[PDB]
């Protein structure tokens, strides 16, 4: 009822989204915990994350569901990089994935209103537009700091904010 | 120390297998969930499936920072199936993916054998064979019952099975 | 004192076939944990039943300590099959092997009683000939409820049995 | 999967040896409640003992359910005295015991690396190897301290033992 | 009821006796406490048995007045020593008189049993004949222990006896 | 029993060589607690590394006792240094002897593996090869922090690290 | 501060001699716990005086620290024997060592009391004086009683006092 095709389709590939996100962060948590990055707040930072977008994922799987619609998954691509090159480097990717994420988001949901589907449009305010809001100003405020405190060239900056802000 | 390169490649290839089998048990457990399926402790039994399969996934890596290997991500293919059929269907091929990765890891096993890396073989021995072992047990034990049962055409098997085995 | 020599020999023929009848029980309990059986309350409850025997077996070798006979053991038989064929099956062998046993226990009896053991025909009523009465009225209620059920052809039959009395 | 018909048999000889070894214990645990030896602390040594055995024999059983093998019991040999002569001796005889069943289990291993399981070698190592080594390392402190005492022949040696030791 | 006069006067006589074997008791129990025996567990044990004795013959006292017979006391005859030799001796005694009481309540069952009383049979079956054997068996088991280790010209025998079982 | 004469004197040299490291953890314990070091983190995190590399070296002398071989003691060595330089240095060095270890270890594992003792190398596995990972991990990352913080020579960075991660 | 370099090489020789005393004691723990000695409470109480000269030494090394002397570690001696012989031989192996650390807490009292160095001399008196002459005399109260009952040809006397005095 009322559950557009677009509609459908466009949610299947916000599923795949959000697991690539998931994915983004598992990479970039593992890669904190490296003998030679060894930023252990860093990493449960990003596991947290990714853990997060997992259950985005799950949630519009359920909304699928809910509505009658078929999920079709596709693969989840591999991140763009292995070696996240510094904590402030991965921030500021993150902070770009968000981005990215939000755009997704806000595309949807001028779909979901030019087909007048208004339990749509609720969902992704309810549990979807705001996170993003948080996340991105959460993540710019890690930027900023980084960035002033002279991260990654500063040898004392991404220690310290690993273990007082992040910790 | 003591770590060879093909070691190190293998062990990725396992995490990428591992994240893959997370990925079906995801899909097997939304299908589940579906209006016209609607069997919620298969919905739920492959969804803690799911996780385990992260978890799976994750010491791996953990194991690729702690020797000092290099985490190499690959993409995560989809499942092979949307639509699972059945409650037997999917167990039945929950039992060959078991087998499958149960092979991997028989094989990993032997690589880290022929290489002299007695650790490499104790990690698999201790967290991933006899697990193997315990889940494709389990699941031929599922699956006999629903076949004696008359699933899936026998209209009350797949329901029975649901509310007595896994709820 | 009164423990006739006809007397000490039949316990320890009757402390064998205690220890018979329990090995009986611990085939049973491992056919029902077979991935081609798996009923997993048969499989508990066959196992209670093995464990009990054990402690009728140990209540007469206490028996021919207190009373000064010497214990004279012999090998514990195999049972007659490794393959129960269903639940049905076993209870019914179950309750052929009480009621065999329970032969056994008023033969003893009559023995005791033509020797003039009331110490020997009170212990055998105080700790066995009720057990078997009662063990036969419970098997032969579960065969009752099998049959009745369409066991073991009925693919539901074994299975509710399982997940309902035993459980 | 990876399970040898040779390795489906030796665990089948060795869960029968496991349920000797637990009749073996049973035997000694009653010999020493007769009211000809009277040394209630080694008769819950070994009838301890005896159940350590049979959950040996059931962890193999449980094994060959999880392997897919058939389990095929035999006989269990009644053992090899019904008089166990002295304190002294039952541990010298138990002893030997262990060292017997210890040799088997090193042949199993054995067999079981020609074959390349690591999953039985594995399961070996997990829950036998060291289990036999410490109770051969115990049963030896014990004839040790006993011969030391002046067992069987000095009167209060053995019961000492039994009321120091092992109670 | 079906209260045959042999029977009235067999449990009277069964009465003295219970009251004979409590001051043999008694009497042990002070000649352990003597300045020049000073076995103060040995004086323990006994005086327990006393009092079990008195309570024996309560049960039969109580029986007599149930059953509508009439309780004929008789003298209560002294032990057959003051002086009970030692900790082996008085155990020696104990067991001889716990075998005659076992011999006087087996000719009781049997008049009970010719005179049809199964209510007095079902009484000596449930309260006197299994505590006579118990009985019996744990004198010898101390018996048996006091020989082997020395009693009572080994200095060190009764002492330990009194303080590692008695104690 | 399959304890080979070069596996026993082989197991006298490992536990010689743990010992040692008890020895050098111990002297950086008390370099760190010097008037003009006074590092407390540095200090504590030595001194519990030196009590778990005693309790490494109990283990080996009681798997000795329980193999029934022959502990032989030699001289403990001093440290390499008595002045370990910066706190840097010491991880340094602390991370150079782990891998020593780690390499006798191997050899170790690799001689119980020519002379056929599963349980020697179970007890290498379970208990000191993957211990000897973390370890070299730990100190792994514990020397990238402090590289990148610009220890030695930049003030701050031993002070934060000391009071950030070591305490 | 008053702290004379004779001081400090005389604390730093009392340093070793703490560490060899705690391996003579480690090294009698572990004969005491061979298959052929087994005597657990002696391996027991050993170790804990083991412990108790690490502890010894360890105040000692923190003295050096808190007066601004320099700790130099040397080699740490094997013991004497790795065969100690009996219970008895080993306390009395102990007495001797505790008596001749004694004479080298006098020796280096002296040194202090010569150099005017209060705070030494007190801090000897404080922690070592007598302690050392409470260890000696509960050596001496040992060795006494395994001499008197008969240790090591008496077969119950090294049994005994473990299970008693030490137990
Ligand atoms: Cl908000
Ligand atoms: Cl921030
Ligand atoms: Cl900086
Ligand atoms: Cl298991
Ligand atoms: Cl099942
Ligand atoms: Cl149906
Ligand atoms: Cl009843
Ligand atoms: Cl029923
Ligand atoms: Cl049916
Ligand atoms: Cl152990
Ligand atoms: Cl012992
Ligand atoms: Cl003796
Ligand atoms: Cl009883
Ligand atoms: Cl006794
Ligand atoms: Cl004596
Ligand atoms: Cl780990
Ligand atoms: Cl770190
Ligand atoms: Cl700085
Ligand atoms: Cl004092
Ligand atoms: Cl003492
Ligand atoms: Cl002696
Ligand atoms: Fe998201
Ligand atoms: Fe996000
Ligand atoms: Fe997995
Ligand atoms: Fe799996
Ligand atoms: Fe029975
Ligand atoms: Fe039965
Ligand atoms: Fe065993
Ligand atoms: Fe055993
Ligand atoms: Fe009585
Ligand atoms: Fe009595
Ligand atoms: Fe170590
Ligand atoms: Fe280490
Ligand atoms: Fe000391
Ligand atoms: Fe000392
Ligand atoms: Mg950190
Ligand atoms: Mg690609
Ligand atoms: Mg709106
Ligand atoms: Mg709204
Ligand atoms: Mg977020
Ligand atoms: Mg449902
Ligand atoms: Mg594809
Ligand atoms: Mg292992
Ligand atoms: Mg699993
Ligand atoms: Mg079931
Ligand atoms: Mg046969
Ligand atoms: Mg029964
Ligand atoms: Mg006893
Ligand atoms: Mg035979
Ligand atoms: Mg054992
Ligand atoms: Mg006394
Ligand atoms: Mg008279
Ligand atoms: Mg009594
Ligand atoms: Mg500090
Ligand atoms: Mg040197
Ligand atoms: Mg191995
Ligand atoms: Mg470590
Ligand atoms: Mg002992
Ligand atoms: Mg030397
Ligand atoms: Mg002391």
């Amino acid at each position: 009822q009322n559950f557009h095709p677009d509609s459908e389709a466009a949610i299947n590939r916000q599923i795949n989204l959000e697991l690539y996100a998931s994915y983004v962060y598992l990479s970039m948590a593992y890669y904190f915990s490296r003998d030679d990055v060894a930023l252990n707040n860093f990493s449960r930072y990003f596991l947290a994350q990714s853990r997060a977008e997992t259950a985005h994922a799950e949630k519009l799987m359920r909304l699928q569901n809910q509505r009658g619609g078929r999920i079709r998954l596709q693969d989840i691509k591999k991140p763009e990089q292995d070696d996240w090159e510094s904590g402030l480097h991965a921030m500021e990717c993150a902070l770009l994935l968000e981005k990215n994420v939000n755009q997704s988001l806000l595309e949807l949901h001028a779909l979901a209103s030019d087909k007048g589907d208004p339990h749509l449009c609720d969902f992704l305010e309810t549990y979807y537009l705001n996170e993003q809001v948080k996340s991105i100003k959460e993540l710019g405020d890690h930027v900023h700091n980084l960035v002033k405190m002279g991260a990654p060239d500063a040898g004392l900056a991404e220690y310290l904010f690993d273990t007082h802000t992040l910790g």
